[PDB]
C-alpha cells in the first residue's frame, strides 16, 4: 500500500515537464527562477519552511505527484538532506527549517532523484523499482558518467540492499548517487 503507482512511462512523461520546471542550473536564468518558485512556497513570508509547506509547493507549485504517488517520501528525503547539506555550506549548525539555502538545494536534491530514476526506469527489466546485481552493474557506467563514481559496485551493492534480498530499490539507489551529487554541486547560486 507504500508501493509506487507510476509506471516508467508516466514517469518519462512527468520528466519532459519536470526537468525543465525545477530551475536546477548555475545560472543567473535559473537563480532568478529560484527566488520566483521559493516566493510561491513562502506564503507566510517568515523566509522559512517547516516540511508542510515544502510538502504542498512539491505537490502543487512543482506537481511532483505527476511523477511519483510518493511525494511525502520524496519531500521528506529532500527536505532532511538539504538541512544538512545547509549546515556545511554555512559553516553553521543545522536547523529544522529550510531557509532560501536549503530550498534551492532541495530544487537540486529532487531533480537529481527524479533524473535518476528515469535511468533506472531503463535498466529495471521487472518493472518493481529494484534493481537486481545484473541490473545493478549496468547503471554503473551511467552513473559514473552522471556524476557519481562507484568504486566498488559489488560492496556498494551489498550495502545497499539493506535486507539481503538480493535488489536493491530505486529510492537506495537513487538516495545515494543524489546525496553524492548534490554535495558536489553544491549551491546552485554560487555562480559561476
Amino acid at each position: 500500500s507504500d508501493k509506487d503507482g507510476k509506471k516508467a512511462k508516466d514517469r518519462k512523461e512527468a520528466w519532459e515537464r519536470i526537468r525543465q520546471a525545477i530551475p536546477r542550473e548555475k545560472t543567473a536564468e535559473a537563480k532568478q527562477r529560484r527566488i520566483e518558485l521559493f516566493k510561491k512556497f513562502d506564503k507566510n513570508e517568515t523566509g522559512k519552511l517547516c516540511y508542510d509547506e515544502v510538502y504542498s509547493g512539491c505537490l502543487e507549485v512543482l506537481k511532483l505527484d505527476e511523477f511519483t504517488s510518493r511525494v511525502r517520501d520524496i519531500t521528506k528525503r529532500a527536505f532532511d538532506k538539504s538541512r544538512t547539506l545547509g549546515s556545511k555550506l554555512e559553516n553553521k549548525g543545522s536547523e529544522d527549517f529550510v531557509e532560501f539555502l536549503e530550498f534551492r538545494l532541495m530544487l537540486c536534491y529532487i531533480y537529481d532523484f527524479f533524473e535518476l530514476t528515469v535511468m533506472f526506469d531503463e535498466i529495471d527489466a521487472s518493472g518493481n523499482m529494484l534493481v537486481d546485481e545484473e541490473e545493478f552493474k549496468r547503471a554503473v557506467p551511467k552513473l559514473e558518467a552522471w556524476g557519481a563514481k562507484v568504486e566498488d559496485p559489488a560492496a556498494l551493492f551489498k550495502e545497499l540492499d539493506k535486507n539481503g534480498t538480493g535488489s536493491v530499490t530505486f529510492d537506495e539507489f537513487a538516495a545515494w548517487a543524489s546525496a553524492v551529487k548534490l554535495d558536489a554541486d553544491g549551491d546552485p547560486d554560487n555562480v559561476p
